[PDB]
């Protein structure tokens, strides 16, 4: 059944078109013949069914116990996302030099956040398609819940981890409404690190609902 | 007497001329006709003689006494500099179109760090000078020991404003070789913060004996 908001170490192998597109396996990455030289492999940690994942292996975490694994099927409604007419427009040559680019039919392009597709070059506009890869296309999936965490103390320390890699142990300090975090020496100098730490918080108050206060302490000493 | 390393609240009163060029006193600032939309007046807290302003007021601070002013003058080897040969050289065309500007007589410009003044555009190369305005001539200066801080807990607390305006208030609260700073909920948000903090951090190793640890506690609450 798994209650909504309990953090699990969920394991995915996903499927589209028989092909092999997204996994956490990095052993079976080589032997498929994709690689992300950024993301980080092993059980990823999300909560239960919050909109972490996508909705349909949401729903069906939910449905899951810990242990359990099975080959979920999903719908381009509850995967991707059906492929929407508007988000195909008719973009001007203007609006395209104005961004550095020649207009290349293959070649794709961003506007205002939302990445597109250029897919034909129309002597005089350019028709682009701004709807996802994955838009449309039937998903095979196979999740198993791998573990899961109902302990505050460790719940924070994933969160951080969830947010920054390098993070991997932190000391941790619930004192009623507030969590300590105590962290390296070498913390202060990660880059953009306030930002993570602001971020952090948010999650761990958004969730974790014995905390209404987030404390990060850092320290500093001399060589 | 004031022993080396003990916090001062001092105040000058600074003339080259005649005219004055230095001061703290911002109602006298308008009455003089030169004002810095950046500088902060009153009190600058200072280290007693640790080469903390011109070698020749650091000297005159330890001669003095808490409460004590005088009409203290300053020969330019002991206050801005002693005009440097060296320091004038003759910079070709190239390195200065090379920072996108046309060599103009009187305008100054800066080389690595170091900014300097165009004296003459000797038709090729140009003549540039590389020493302080208020180099070789002498200054008059009239300095007061407007008070003198000696508790920790406090002084760690000027240093955190020396650095950071904003920070008027703040928990200190030392544990022996150990320095808690507990900043307001705004601080985390201050842009370039953990720059500053990881520098007021030096500083108030460098200077408070009894600390070998300083840190920096950020707090975040949901509204």
């Amino acid at each position: 059944m798994v209650e909504k908001g309990k953090m699990v170490k969920i394991s995915y192998d996903g499927y589209v078109d028989g092909k092999l597109f997204d996994t956490t396996n990095e052993e079976l990455a080589k032997k498929e013949g994709i690689y992300n030289p950024a993301m980080i492999y092993g059980p990823v940690a999300i909560f239960a069914g919050e909109g972490q994942v996508l909705p349909g292996l949401d729903e069906a975490i939910l449905e899951m116990d810990v242990g359990e694994e099975r080959e979920v099927v999903l719908p381009p409604e509850k995967a991707f996302g059906k492929r929407d007419p508007s988000k195909i427009k008719l973009i001007p040559l203007s609006e395209f030099t104005k961004r550095g680019i020649k207009p290349i039919k293959g070649l794709t392009i961003t506007i205002d956040g939302i990445p597109g597709k250029i897919v034909s070059i129309n002597s005089g506009r350019v028709l682009v398609d701004f709807n996802h890869e994955l838009a449309g296309k039937e998903v095979k999936y196979r999740i198993k819940i791998e573990e899961v965490v109902d302990d505050k103390k460790n719940i924070v320390k994933e969160i951080v981890k969830m947010y920054v890699p390098r993070l991997s142990d932190v000391k941790v300090t619930i004192r009623n409404g507030t969590v300590k975090i105590e962290l390296p020496e070498f913390a202060p100098f990660i880059p953009n690190i306030q930002t993570a730490k602001m971020a952090i918080a948010n999650e761990i108050l958004k969730r974790l609902e014995d905390a209404e206060k987030v404390s990060f302490v850092e320290t500093f000493e001399r060589k």
